[PDB]
């Protein structure tokens, strides 16, 4: 039943992989090894070719993903030789690292061993390597409201968090075999921040905004020829409206509209007078600055869109079908000075691709 | 075959418009004389308390409009009795009169004779009563784009336009029987414009922009029961954001964001200085408070979306379900700043409703 689905995605992905490779000839005799292996053994091991353009392929295929036009010079590390939560922590550490560049941020994804009967050997708690905690008891929130849940699972485990509003939670995941996770503080050194400040505004930097430089999400499940890479986390650059229309902007976020437009000099007072929609320009205005000034890769909504267009063209170009989320793909601010607002996508699930998975934590 | 088609959307509506009306024990007997009446005529006629809800419902259903709160308060101008082209003409221009109402717009239909044998009665081939007209040749673009192919037809049919950026294109419909249509010039005294200035930028009235009051959609087709009304022309206020982020901003309509850059004074050189999106801000801001200052009704996107979560709330109230395009719901500026954008709409069609029907021209 199990070695007929992975058998049949086997066989849709090899060819399609070897085909994008120039190598369509080394397909029945590859074919025909993995299906003894999977005969003799339940599943089969992708070779490192293999493992590299399918994570590859998985981006290309993430519908809500703005950013695709670069999925083929993705850094793919192969990490499935590792066996000990040490090993897990440096290979982490290592992602963090290696994706940062001192700010020339790498898109990278780090691979660990795949499930087995379903059995994972490696689990990653955290939904981003690098994201900030979150606090709410008896009228009080303190830092992102979206971390919680998982703030709160880390402290079950004897973690305690200082209780500022950036907080960085520590490294949390668990291995087959035990019971509990394990985790570990990041290395500060690590972990480039980028104040906020605003190009015209002095007063911006009293708000005391701040923001990591790296997203690297790492509670998603890369499917590749039906092989499940429950642990595999990986990392691009931001587009600055994800942090200043989103992260800093939502009321079930930072929710720091109101204080922008009070830093900015208007009043916040009347809807006709658009001071969120002000706001949110001066926010997304200081976010590009701030990384650019400290020498962190990030991209504005209007270049993204650019090239996500080229990715489109690209697309017809090479004989693929374009698939996508439009209401993933429109930028949260003038979604329709770009072209993405003005067209349609087809939401098709293709594989290769990254999925959501529960929480071990909720 | 149509009568059987006829016969059950007509029970139907007839159904559900008079359980909303209190009226559930007078279906039977009205379901009767429609029974009779469609199979002695090949049709039934509504009564006038019918076709003002069935408008109204038409409205509660139309899936693409974040002003649907208002649904009940409809005023509706039952027309089903004009036969000349003076009678429809004059019924146009008494719309847009009572419509206007001296700027405190009143949402208003008015609803002509429906089709027959699928047979037309009246065709009005505006997309609005009120609208710019558009050119283009060899080069030179000169008003609004969306206009230019009924702006071509009406010079074909002997109108000519002065070719500002803002001619009114005149009425132009048909009657069943006439091969071409006529076409009537707009009284300028029936048609409010607002100048478009800015609330702390003097400058901003260089551009010399304007638009007009109210939007009057003429191409919809209602549907009620059966009943197709293709000729029923209807109109609300604006939600600024289709002014300012749209019909002035769209490339392919006015495309003034340059323009608007420039007069208030930054640059338009670089995508991270997000000078489109604080161009949008400027001159959403600027539309908003000038039909203001001139006492005509406008709604700005935050108060729209604020009034479209009370018609959520009174759907379920009333146990309704909803159904919504959310595509169409999200404002074109500041989306994720609406609760529209973090929930979803099923976008399942109910009827009665408006629909779209083809161009005669074209
Ligand atoms: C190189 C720079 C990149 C940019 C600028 C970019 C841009 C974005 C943005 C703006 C989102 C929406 C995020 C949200 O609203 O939560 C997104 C989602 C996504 N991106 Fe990318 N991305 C990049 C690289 C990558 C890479 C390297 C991968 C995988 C190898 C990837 C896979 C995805 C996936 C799976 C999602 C959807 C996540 C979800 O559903 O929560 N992206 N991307
Ligand atoms: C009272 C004030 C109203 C407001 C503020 C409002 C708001 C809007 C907005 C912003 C749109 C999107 C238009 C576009 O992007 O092209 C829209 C679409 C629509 N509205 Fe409303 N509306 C109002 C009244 C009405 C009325 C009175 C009706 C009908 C009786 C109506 C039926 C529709 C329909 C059918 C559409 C979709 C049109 C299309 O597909 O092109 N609305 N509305
Ligand atoms: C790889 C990558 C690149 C990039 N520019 N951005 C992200 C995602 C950032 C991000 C990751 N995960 C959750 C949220 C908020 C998610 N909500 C929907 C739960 C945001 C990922
Ligand atoms: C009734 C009503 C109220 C309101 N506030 N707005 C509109 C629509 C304005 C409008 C009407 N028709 C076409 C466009 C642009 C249409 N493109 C998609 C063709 C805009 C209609
Ligand atoms: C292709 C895409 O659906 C298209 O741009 C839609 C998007 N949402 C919209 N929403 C509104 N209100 N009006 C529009 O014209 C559009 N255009
Ligand atoms: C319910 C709705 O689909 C939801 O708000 C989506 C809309 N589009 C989005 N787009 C991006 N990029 N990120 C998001 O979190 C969301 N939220
Ligand atoms: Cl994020
Ligand atoms: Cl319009």
């Amino acid at each position: 039943e199990e070695k007929e689905i992975l058998w049949n995605e086997a066989k849709a992905f090899i060819a399609a992989c070897y085909q994008e490779l120039g190598k369509a000839a080394e397909v029945k005799d590859r074919l025909a090894d993995i299906k003894s292996e999977i005969d003799l053994t339940g599943s089969y091991v992708h070779t490192k070719e293999e493992l590299e353009h399918g994570a590859k392929m998985a981006w290309r295929n993430s519908n809500r993903c703005i950013g695709r036009l670069f999925w083929n010079s993705l850094n793919v590390i192969d990490r499935r030789d590792v066996r000990t939560k040490e090993e897990v922590r440096d290979a982490l550490f290592h992602h963090i690292e290696t994706a940062t560049n001192n700010g020339k941020i790498r898109p990278t994804i780090t691979i660990f061993p795949p499930e087995e009967k379903g059995e994972k050997q490696v689990e990653i708690w955290n939904h981003q390597l690098i994201r900030y905690a979150g606090y709410e008891s008896d009228g009080e929130r303190i830092g992102d409201p979206a971390s919680c849940s998982l703030t709160a699972a880390c402290e079950e485990l004897g973690w305690r968090g200082e209780r500022t509003d950036f907080d960085l939670l520590p490294l949390i995941f668990r291995m087959k075999g035990d019971e509990q996770p394990v985790w570990y503080e990041l290395p500060r050194s690590l972990v480039i921040e980028v104040p906020i400040t605003h190009p015209d505004i002095e007063a911006f930097s009293d708000l005391e905004l701040k923001w990591y430089g790296v997203p690297i999400i790492s509670d998603m499940k890369l499917e590749v020829g039906g092989i499940h890479y429950n642990a595999a986390p990986f990392n691009g650059w931001y587009m600055g409206t994800e942090i200043g229309a989103r992260n800093l902007a939502d009321e079930k976020r930072y929710d720091k509209l109101k204080k922008v437009a009070s830093v900015i000099g208007i009043a916040a007072d009347y809807n006709t007078d658009l001071w969120k929609d002000q706001a949110l320009v001066e926010l997304n205005k200081a976010v590009l600055h701030s990384y650019k000034k400290q020498g962190v890769s990030i991209v504005d909504h209007h270049t993204a869109a650019s090239q996500f267009k080229r990715f489109e063209e690209q697309a017809e170009e090479a004989g693929r079908k374009l698939t996508g989320d439009w209401t993933w793909l429109i930028p949260p601010i003038s979604p329709a000075a770009t072209h993405i607002f003005h067209r349609s996508y087809d939401n098709s699930i293709v594989k290769p691709n990254y999925f959501y998975q529960d929480k071990p934590y909720e």
